[PDB]
């Protein structure tokens, strides 16, 4: 009789539940198990994988966001997977800011194996720099390029062929939960952080001089006329699609876009676009203080209450290795945890992705918190409150500063506060 395993995922993939059974198939014909797959949405995976947590009722192994990791960790009911990791290549296997997603911060065991990686770059119409007289070189190489870039950009005369009208300088989502990710970079660079270690315990840094410096440099782009009204009331999808249309010269998405690009629009693609004929790619400009690419992505734990944890980190071992990883990095557009796998040709040959290998080396996640998911949906919170004062043409320095103490203090009362 077939060993049974049971994985839940997220939809990473067009046909989740079929290209992860894809995936998985040459395991389980080498070990004779059949690996049942559950596909839960993000938006109910989080409430279903803490019920199974408490319950001891689940899967084997459960997907989760990098940002998740601290939280199940701290509840005690994940397996340790150092072993697992080491026989993937250890530490040196992984980017640091990957590896500081295998575990709760500052635990002693790892709970998480890394399966893939999201990170965030600027994709730009080559078409529309040219006409501006910007050098995608120059533009983002720094933040005074960056601007000055989006400043050349505005004032251009160029038409996109298919809209005939003029292209926005910058997209970015003004309406999404997911708003922490496209100030992280813009935070980071001007030497700020999220959350930092105050006197030994983790406190807010989003009202330091520099987290306000980073924030007020980014928001304020809108303000100047280089980010239409329209993005900061659309969510990630409707702003990928604005580029795909014609209406943005620059935006900020990951590695999927290089393939959709590749794609006709009957499925799902958009390779007809002036868009798609006319592509580059740069990571983020350096800040005064360094240069920072937004990493998340997913990890794969497993449960301490599962009847076959050697099966299960066989499995672990599979999809966190070598063969795996290239070939969900394609299923998913994502790319790979493992960092040998970034020299696969599949990376190496398409300049587009070569470029955001390069960026991957700038990689930087947020630390992994218990509290995280406090952490973040605080920070959103009060983020959203400043793009609604962008939108008026009303973001002061003291607005933002306001704001951001307001997210402070509630932040470090959450931190305080957060269940064991
Ligand atoms: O916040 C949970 C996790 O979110 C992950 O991002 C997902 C995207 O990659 C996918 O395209 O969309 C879903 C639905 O909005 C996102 O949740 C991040 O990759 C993780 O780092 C994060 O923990
Ligand atoms: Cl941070």
């Amino acid at each position: 009789m077939q060993k049974t395993l049971e994985v839940w995922i997220m939809p990473n993939s067009p046909q989740p539940a079929e290209d992860f059974k894809a995936l998985v198939a040459p395991f389980e014909k080498a070990h004779g198990v059949e690996v049942k797959v559950t596909v839960l949405d993000w938006g109910v995976a989080w409430t279903k994988i803490t019920t199974a947590a408490t319950s001891g009722v689940g899967p084997d192994l459960t997907q989760l966001g990098t940002t998740w990791v601290g939280a199940i960790s701290a509840m005690g009911v994940l397996e340790p997977v150092d072993d697992v990791l080491e026989a993937l290549g250890g530490e040196k296997a992984y980017l640091p800011a990957v590896w500081r997603t295998t575990r709760l911060e500052g635990a002693r065991q790892a709970t998480a194996v890394p399966w893939f990686s999201e990170l965030r770059a600027f994709y730009y119409r080559t078409d529309a720099l040219k006409a501006a007289g910007v050098n995608p070189a120059e533009m983002f190489a720094s933040w005074q390029g960056f601007e000055a870039g989006l400043a050349r950009l505005k004032a251009s005369s160029f038409r996109d062929p298919e809209t005939k009208a003029p292209l926005a300088p910058l997209c970015t989502p003004g309406r999404t939960p997911r708003t922490l990710h496209n100030a992280a970079p813009w935070i980071w660079g001007a030497g700020g952080e999220i959350v930092r270690q105050a006197g030994g315990r983790w406190q807010s840094a989003l009202n330091s001089p520099e987290s306000l410096e980073g924030l007020y440099f980014f928001l304020s782009l809108a303000q100047k006329g280089y980010v239409p009204a329209e993005s900061l009331e659309k969510n990630t999808a409707q702003i990928e699609a604005d580029f795909q249309a014609g209406k943005c010269a620059v935006f900020a998405s990951g590695p999927w876009m290089i393939q959709r690009a590749q794609v006709p629009e009957a499925k799902g693609g958009f390779a007809e676009r002036t868009a798609a004929k006319n592509l580059g790619v740069a990571p983020y400009p350096a800040g005064p203080k360094g240069r920072y690419t937004f990493f998340g992505g997913s990890n794969l734990a497993l449960f301490n209450f599962s009847k076959n944890k050697p099966l299960a980190k066989e499995l672990l071992k599979y999809l966190g290795g070598p063969e795996a990883q290239v070939r969900y990095a394609q299923m998913t557009g994502m790319l790979p945890a493992l960092r040998s796998a970034w020299s696969d040709p599949s990376f190496q040959q398409n300049p587009l992705l070569r470029t955001f290998i390069q960026a991957a080396q700038f990689g930087r996640t947020y630390p992994s918190l218990a509290g995280w998911g406090g952490v973040e949906n605080l920070a959103v919170q009060h983020l959203g409150m400043a793009w609604d004062l962008v939108a008026q043409g009303r973001l002061t320095r003291e607005a933002l500063k306001d704001l951001m103490d307001k997210a402070s203090a509630a932040i470090n009362q959450a931190l305080r506060h957060h269940h064991h």
